[PDB]
């Protein structure tokens, strides 16, 4: 019965740009539009990916495929995508399917955990809060092990810190937001978790990964999370239409709530690169 929190596509349709990009937007030049900064995130992402022409891009939470089409686009790459949707697969095939390009395209209705293919480099996009921390050390020794000597990885997730952390900024504000986050996790992304930055890091290092110190992007969901949020609040009625008045306060409290704790620096979203030791200098 974890599929009462499901929401359609519709819904997202309303707050989020056109790219349907659901992550933190990189605003850099700080003048950008949502969907502008969205393109921005993308190419900061998979800059860091040393990509060459003909190698394979594996994108893990693919969603409507945007990562990948700008993949294929500027840097030649063969890509395959994975995603748990089904609607996200078709849309996948045939944003991937216009390509003026001779390489090899794919999207697999499937998790990273049945995935066990040879790829060259590794991206994701904000699906690592689904994951779970039972998970993360089958998914890094599953990344390290499926690229060759000189694979990279980007990881960017939205971040917690450890309940010791959120002490030492006052108990008030410490079980409040431990409360939030406990809402995001069961009404938002059902079974997700935060984790903190420091699990992506020593998790990466715990497979044999180089771990450079992480980008935050804290500024720019604030930022995100503003649009998103004035975005869905100009749409209330249409939204409700679509939905329910319960759906439309949720995400609202959601974007709004996020908001805060990140202006509250009480939430961070971190960019980690992962480096084979083989990976070029
Ligand atoms: N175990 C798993 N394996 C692969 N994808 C997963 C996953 N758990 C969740 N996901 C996917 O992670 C994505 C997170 S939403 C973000 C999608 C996209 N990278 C963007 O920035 O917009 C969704 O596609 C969701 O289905």
């Amino acid at each position: 019965i974890q599929a009462h929190y499901d929401v359609s596509d519709d819904f997202f349709a309303l707050f989020q740009d056109p790219t349907r990009t659901y992550s933190c937007a990189y605003f850099e030049p700080p003048e950008l539009t949502l969907e502008e900064a969205q393109y921005a995130k993308v190419d900061l992402n998979l800059d860091k990916l040393d990509l060459k022409p003909g190698m394979t891009l594996l994108d893990i939470g693919c969603g409507w495929g945007t990562t990948m089409r700008r993949a294929v686009e500027r840097f030649d790459v063969n890509v395959i995508g994975l995603t748990l949707s089904k609607n996200q697969h078709a849309r996948c095939e045939q944003v991937l399917a216009s390509i003026d390009t001779n390489r090899s395209r794919q999207v697999l209705l499937q998790g990273w955990e049945d995935f066990a293919e040879p790829v060259d480099r590794i991206v994701s996009i904000e699906a690592f809060e689904h994951f779970g921390h039972e998970n993360y050390d089958d998914f890094f020794k599953r990344c390290f092990n499926i690229m060759p000597a000189d694979g990279r990885m980007t990881v960017q997730s939205s971040v917690s810190y450890h309940p010791y952390e959120m002490a030492a900024r006052g108990k008030k504000l410490s079980f409040e937001t431990a409360r939030f986050i406990k809402f995001i996790v069961t009404e938002i992304f059902p079974g997700g978790r935060l984790p903190s930055t420091e699990m992506m890091v020593e998790h990466g290092e715990k497979a044999g990964f180089t771990v450079p110190e992480p980008l935050s992007l804290r500024p720019h969901y604030i930022k995100t999370l503003r649009i998103w949020g004035d975005t869905l609040q100009s749409n209330k009625d249409k939204a409700i239409e679509v939905t329910s008045e319960e759906v439309y306060n949720r995400y609202m409290k959601y974007l709004r709530g996020c908001e805060h704790y990140f202006t509250d620096e009480m939430l961070d979203c971190s960019l980690v690169t992962y480096l084979k030791p083989g990976a070029a200098a």
